[PDB]
């Protein structure tokens, strides 16, 4: 606990809970800037001029002997030059600043103040520039034709079509022959900074209110290091069950299972135990030492599985389409409609809608220009033009704990686009065909609900 | 102890323990700077500026004598230039600055003032470029043909395509023709430092409060000299031990014994021994007399031997693959799926995932594009394209503690990529034959659980 | 419980034939050439 | 094994190239090129009480 990215709104000099990671009191430590001087400075300069792709080719074509004469020119330019530079500036923190502490008006100082004050904002400055001036292609041609009665044919000529440039420039700075122009604010970038007007806020020091003079022990700062680290497996929790919040109000209610009182009491749920960790948290801030305690809260997965669980699913019940010129081998065609005369294989319930985190969604391309077989992976149809959606529905890429256990496997033929889609082993994975596409893991029925 | 690398908020006049190696109160001492002059400074520089790699190499062919011509002509150009520059200032500590020293009441002066006091902070700078200017690579050629009826063709004409300019400036400095450019900026940067404003902190020089006149003994400090040389065997013990906190909690649910009630209970007794040292070295403050007393904590390698017993692992049964053309001679495939034909070698348990400290995989080659098999350790296929996957696996390159003594040894043919792994001995690596690769330990099944 | 029943719309590009039908959600997943659009019309059967 | 001061090495150089013997004192082969290592093992240049 040294260095914290910026989190805006900061102000120098106020508290900072480095459990919480929130901000505290402001102005509780006062710096005193004793000489108007900018730190010292660290510069980088990675500097790239890509060659001048140069190319002239020319022709002179003459031919001449009722007498006939042909002339033919020709021309061709090319031009491809290209820049990119990166310039880092990376300040220091004064050595000759004065630090004080401010008494402040909480029966609970611990919250007020926190366990560490942001004493210097470490500061710099960065740069990104790419030119990419594209070729001339010039194309100077001509002909002539002199028969001889007479003759004259120069109907032919053209000049150059190409002039690109491409800048980009990102900039993170402050306030006090395009190949060429990105140069000087390069260059004088590198120039700009020992003025020392680069004054970015990237990083904040932190200080222990113990160190500062003034103090006088106006309490005891907490040590959150072992805390922090005992209490980690809820700390992911938290995250977990923030984004499962977003699960559940995603989906429509056309695909609950138990229908209207399925959103808000599954929305409610989750809300309340978002609570029962929070406030646990909020617990460790007044007593770290309570990061003892096992936590008390149901598991997020768990409580995941609740949310599974009460979702309705499609029957894809893939078949098997049988084509002339194939004895024992049939095409696999994962559509939910019934065929006549398909063979189908396993019939499983499936996801038919999005929003539902830890799914993909496995598009069959077929060609509407043609009738190849596709079978892509979170890449639709909308991609290309001119394709089909045979099938798309999200699923389970991988596994999970005693819902998605059974597996099915993609695999195609090179030659003949006859889709192969079968029920695969961790060992297809481990030794896998050729084309072999994906393999992903549908719910298996036998979870008790 | 009379130098310290810099710590980022670190301020001039503050104490230091310098046995925790840690920051303490600020400002106890004050500096009076007499008079306002940049210490003396110490300059360095090498520069090398690499040949100018100028190559013309031109042809004139002429061939004439119905009469026919030739006019051949070709021109390559080279000119590699290449500088590189390392210039070094570091000053010194003026001599004429007067220290005093400031009261701080505390019950506790030890673990407030510490030991040495920060007085005056070593300054420097540093430079670094690199200059690469590629060739021209000009490639003016031509060509002509006059027959006699009449002919010409000069369709052949070519330019220079080649401009690289390879700068890296690395500058650590202080605030008030791209080889000449960098020339002066490395020139400027020798007499830039005579006016005495490369002032960037480097090191900090440490002080003992008993030289310090204003000094009237308020305290008397510790000699943590031998206190430090007695308590190292802590001292590491302690990296170790933060070490593999990330041990247990980067590897994932799916590969523990016991399952969940494992990963807390192994995090918190990491933890929970980790304050055991961790007080006893805020104790050696306190008391650096009770560095005699011994270590009362489980050592890291015991703990350390439990986390790798609660493990699963992956019974990598190598079988030897029988190829025509082999008489006695077999071709060893460590893959876990069974095979037909192939000789089992041995059963053991290994390990499939990283996140396991002292651990390296063993990935082999097999050409996509061929059949060559191929064993590299920590080399993956996805460095080289079109480099299919045998088998992976993480495991010990060297043996641990009544756990890893199990020996297994890599060799391969060069005429032919018949992969020849068998349990090598500790001769086997004195005397090594040709191409072989790599040797690994994998774990013991003797070991009690 | 208001729009149930549907309506599909299908042409033959050689002739201009209107050709609306009563579709079903199937007619979605495996369209006919040219099918341009279908859509819901309310159902008779809710009580007033 | 090093780390114990008053020893040195005394490494035998055995070309990979070729066949040449080598004895080469606290020289590795990694000073040359393509020189197999026959023995190295760290030793008193001196005696000692």
């Amino acid at each position: 606990g040294e260095v914290v990215p910026y989190k805006a709104g900061m102000q120098r000099g106020q508290g900072y809970n480095t459990y919480l990671q929130s901000l505290c009191v402001k102005d509780a430590v006062t710096i005193e800037r004793h000489d108007d001087s900018n730190p010292p400075f660290k510069k980088e300069y990675y500097s790239e001029f890509i060659e001048e792709y140069e190319k002239i080719a020319k022709s002179m074509r003459i031919s001449a002997g009722v007498n006939v004469d042909i002339l033919n020119r020709s021309e061709f330019e090319t031009s491809t030059l290209t820049y990119e530079v990166k310039v880092l500036v990376q300040h220091q923190v004064s050595v000759l600043d004065k630090h004080s502490f401010n008494k402040i008006q909480t029966t609970t100082p611990h919250a007020t103040y926190g366990d560490r004050f942001i004493a210097d904002f470490i500061k710099g400055g960065h740069f990104y520039a790419r030119v990419s001036i594209t070729a001339k292609n010039s194309s100077e041609t001509s002909e002539l034709k002199q028969s001889a009665t007479q003759e004259v044919e120069r109907a032919v000529s053209s000049i150059k079509r190409n002039a690109s440039v491409k800048i980009t420039i990102i900039e993170s700075t402050g306030t006090s022959s395009d190949l060429l122009a990105v140069k000087e604010k390069a260059d004088q970038f590198y120039k700009d900074a020992d003025s020392g007007k680069h004054s970015y806020v990237l990083f904040a020091v932190l200080g222990k209110y113990r160190n500062l003079s003034n103090f006088e022990s106006y309490f005891a700062p907490f040590d959150y290091q072992m805390a922090s680290l005992r209490s980690w497996a809820l700390f992911n929790d938290f995250t977990l069950y923030k984004a499962i919040e977003t699960m559940i109000k995603a989906v429509p209610e056309s695909k609950f299972k138990d229908g209207p009182e399925r959103k808000t009491q599954l929305i409610k749920q989750a809300i309340n135990i978002f609570e029962t960790i929070r406030d646990r948290v909020i617990l460790i801030s007044e007593h770290p030492e309570a990061a003892k305690e096992d936590p008390d809260h149901m598991k997020p997965g768990d409580f995941r599985l609740e949310v599974l669980n009460s979702i309705q699913t499609k029957l894809f019940h893939a078949q098997s389409q049988p084509i002339p010129n194939t004895d024992d081998y049939w095409t696999d065609v994962i559509l939910t409609t019934k065929g006549s005369g398909n063979q189908p294989l396993f019939t499983f319930p499936a996801f038919d809608f999005g929003d539902l985190i830890g799914t993909e969604v496995v598009s069959f391309g077929k060609k509407k220009n043609g009738e190849e077989y596709n079978c892509l992976i979170g890449e639709r149809v909308t991609s290309l033009d001119d394709y089909k959606e045979l099938s798309y529905f999200w699923v389970f890429p991988d596994s999970v704990q005693k819902f998605a256990m059974e597996m099915y496997g993609v695999s195609k033929v090179p030659t003949r686009n006859y889709m192969r889609v079968y029920a695969a082993d961790q060992s297809d994975i481990e030794n896998p065909r050729p084309y072999q596409r994906f393999w992903f893991y549908v719910p298996s029925a036998n979870s008790p609900p």
